[PDB]
């Protein structure tokens, strides 16, 4: 069962297609605009698609020709340019874009970004909020915002240092130049590199099947702890409280 | 001179066995339960052993057949299951386990974890609190708690991202699958990989000898600064204050 | 046009030597004391040189025979020893040294550290505050302060974990032993290793030319965001505000 939006496609595959029960799905969100570009429709539709994921155990995010060329400068310029030099108006504009990056990062389930070819700018900021990142050999990653006189402000400068370190983030962000798949894996931006797009998509599906087999609330608590940004003792105490609420005798016995 | 507990063995080797002076030791704590498992005795005895380290300059933590299989599900179930769904009671239970992980992390001297074979779950959380980690070629590391419906709550989700990055921690914690020694070294979880268990233990002893030769309070201040979790300026100011109190003319001249 | 100080040399190269306009420069600061050592003159002169950089688009920091042997123990002892055991007096002494490390870290433009040969102690702490680090094959990096009974307190223990991770910083800081160029690159301390000193200096110049071609305020905002140490949402909101103030139609069109 698929839902076509203007800028994206969302498909959900029932994990059991037999049985008389309502269970979970694996969701796949495809960036479907030209070169996976992000225009004004994207900022409106992506959060709508996220609201459809109440039943989903895992979300895969992927592209078509490439993953994403990032922000479409031309089509977003209509909203951005009139707000330049107006901090409150400018914030309001970027708030719509944060609905995507912060919305994805806040999803309670595992999110797998499966990247082939170009992953540029807002594309890279988006995957920075995913839980697991996989790519193909041909994948190339960059944050070229500086070349346009832009400071990356969709969460890349905050999230990327947790993944690859501050120095390596500074390399990407200050030079604006791309890194290849082998480098991304060395740096910890991705945890697997596959031969090609088809191998990538197959592996993402398999990884999703693996995660969907695991207890949903343990995955959620783990994600919460890693993303909480709380001091050690507070983050620790919150994980303990999560287990108090969500551990079951049954999950112990089954595992 | 050795102390036998039920779950662990603690041995301390005087650094000078000649001389009429009371100096320092190298302490070795061996996880001595079956497969280095951690049951109710472990949580009681491990902090007791730590209280014996007033004279020790370095602590080595190691296993026997393997490093540690982690929590013994069966023997801890007696305490855990009755506390499920009761946040204050559950906290009290896990507090006893934190006495080990937080206790180890708080030790004023260098702690070397020397890992061979399996290092699983609470085993991995424990070494995350050590200062230096060494392993053999055959070592395998995992955080499989998710498979039991558990969110790792002994400090692994807080400590591991400082060592290997958030993305790599998410890989371990969400998939629950193991990584090998070569991967651990690439990721920064360990800083040396040795051919085998005997080579590992010998190297740990040698590294301990090296550290024990260094000024104790400089090692302590360094550990304090790295672990303080304070904002930059506060952490910096505290290191300066530590030097004001602990630097000596003699240590400058000797070095 | 060069400025000779006692401990350093500062040269600034106009980016356009044609034209009737006052533009930007590439600045090169050379550690010019014996083995790039840092004595009392260094702490006074280095901040003076930084005050000369109002027109500079990029700063390169480099050495001569080596990058830096770090603190000259003998010549700083006159100020340090009388302040031992006196927290307020000791702070005052180290404040003069922080004027260098914190001053460099606060510079609004990109700072490139170009390291050949030894980079030791305060030398390593200094480059930890740079934006990009390049080295030659022969470069060796260490934090041997522990051997002198010193806890590194010029920002290395705070900055290095952001670059290479806490475990790897603990290796350097606790053992006091050096790492080579290949290891530094693997660890993320540097992002390029060049064959030799001449190749290093040439590449640093080229990288500076590349960065100087980019919009100055986007580079500044990027540096601010990466270094702010603020919680996620605050750091994010501050980047958005920076763009509101500094993005231009012209920079979009040009890029």
């Amino acid at each position: 069962q698929s839902m076509t939006y203007q800028s994206i496609r969302l498909t959900q595959r029932p994990l059991s297609q037999d049985g008389t029960t309502q269970g979970g799905t694996v969701a796949t969100l495809t960036l479907a605009a030209k070169m996976g570009s992000m225009g004004p429709a994207f900022w409106q539709e992506f959060p709508q698609a996220l609201s459809e994921l109440g039943d989903a155990r895992v979300l895969i995010v992927r592209g078509e020709q490439v993953f994403s060329a990032g922000l479409d400068v031309k089509s977003n310029g209509a909203a951005i340019v009139p707000a330049l030099g107006k901090p409150d108006a400018f914030k309001a504009v970027v708030d719509e874009m944060h609905a995507v990056t912060e919305g994805l990062a806040a999803l309670p389930m595992p999110v797998i970004a499966a990247v082939h070819g170009w992953c540029i700018g807002a594309g890279l900021e988006l995957i920075a909020g995913a839980d697991l990142r996989l790519c193909s050999q041909d994948a190339r990653f960059s944050l070229p915002e500086v070349k346009l006189g832009i400071t990356a402000d969709l969460g890349g400068l905050q999230r990327l240092p947790h993944l690859i370190g501050r120095g390596r983030t500074a390399h990407l962000a200050l030079t604006g130049e791309a890194i290849d798949a082998a480098t991304a894996e060395r740096w910890g931006l991705v945890t697997e590199v596959l031969p090609d797009q088809d191998a990538l998509f197959a592996r993402a599906e398999a990884l999703a099947e693996h995660l969907a087999a695991l207890p949903a609330k343990a995955l959620e608590g783990t994600k919460r702890a890693l993303s909480d940004g709380l001091p050690h003792a507070e983050s620790l105490a919150a994980a303990v409280r999560w287990n108090a609420e969500h551990m079951t005798v049954e999950a112990l016995q089954a595992g």
